[PDB]
């Protein structure tokens, strides 16, 4: 369900939880993972070389799932790619000996449920409160176009309205 | 078997690969791979930022024991860390957003076997010969001149003689 180097996004804050989930089970919603907590740290170079490219590293880590990934976003907002890695520390490790070192650190609850092609994500912050993403993964930039439009069709019959839209990535909502 | 950010390490020239064979018999060696193709992709910024550290980056491929391994090595002498991956093509994609490209290739048959606590591996270049490396891993530095000690002795128990050494890497020896 994750294969490509693309996420087409849209990200909504979520008002009730109630009518989104009743909307989950009207559409017969696929659970993937349910209430994970997710620590996500994020690694640049000493001098914010990466965030200065528009790009993000995260090595992140969800519990009970146990799902580990390395993750690598940008430069802009659909270039996404991800790997399952066995053993974060390693990985950390590896990273500072090429110069990227922890930044800060995100942590959220997140489920993720599936709609045919659509993930619909259910992330929970503490300041910030509710939010929802509907997303889709490509390979082929040529047809970037389309899909988010219809993230926008899907969320459209979804209800997840554009007043309760929310451009921005978490990083940015937090200060990071 | 592979833990450890130190990697104390011995190649050699192998002038009688039947001596070695035997020896490997005799002291009861297991295989852990045999005659794999082990293809190398050596990664580096545009600038040879790593080169100029002393640090190697690769991702290696090996059939048919379907391994495959991120390596960070260095900066300088002693010093190595991977991680097994499930997808070359796609961590290479990941290195590229952060500034990591192919630099070069390097092929290889390899066979390595355990004995004990060293590793033997058993190495034939197409345009340069047949090469063998004793090895030991560990994290702790205050042991690393003994450890390099107990493998030039564990070395010339099977025929590989101090004066067949070779300190320059495979990368020096294909003028890269
Ligand atoms: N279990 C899994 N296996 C493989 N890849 C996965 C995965 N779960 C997620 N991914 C991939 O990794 C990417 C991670 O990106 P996101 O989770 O959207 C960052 P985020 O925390 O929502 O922050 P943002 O709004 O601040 O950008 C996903 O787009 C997806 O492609
Ligand atoms: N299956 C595995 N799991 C984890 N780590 C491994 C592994 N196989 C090998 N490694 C580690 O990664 C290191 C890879 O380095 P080498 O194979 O020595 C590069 P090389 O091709 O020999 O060229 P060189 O001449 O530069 O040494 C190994 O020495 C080993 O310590
Ligand atoms: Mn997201
Ligand atoms: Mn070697």
């Amino acid at each position: 369900h994750f294969v490509g180097k693309y996420e087409v996004e849209l990200k909504f804050r979520v008002m009730d939880l109630t009518t989104l989930h009743e909307q989950l089970v009207a559409q017969k919603a696929t659970a993937f993972t349910l209430n994970n907590h997710e620590k996500d740290i994020y690694l640049d170079a000493n001098g914010q070389d990466l965030a200065k490219q528009q790009i993000s590293m995260v090595l992140r880590e969800m519990n009970p799932s146990g799902i580990r990934l390395w993750i690598v976003k940008g430069p802009g907002a659909e270039r996404c790619e991800a790997s399952n890695i066995e053993d974060v520390s390693k990985v950390q490790s590896m990273l500072a000996t090429l110069g990227y070192h922890p930044a800060f650190t995100i942590e959220k609850q997140r489920s993720i449920y599936f709609v045919g092609k659509f993930h619909i994500t259910v992330d929970h912050l503490t300041g910030l409160g509710d939010f929802a993403e509907i997303a889709i993964m490509t390979d082929d930039a040529t047809e970037l176009d389309k899909l988010k439009a219809e993230c926008r069709d899907f969320a459209n019959t979804f209800g997840l309205q554009v007043d309760q839209q929310e451009p921005r990535s978490y990083r940015q909502l937090l200060g990071f």
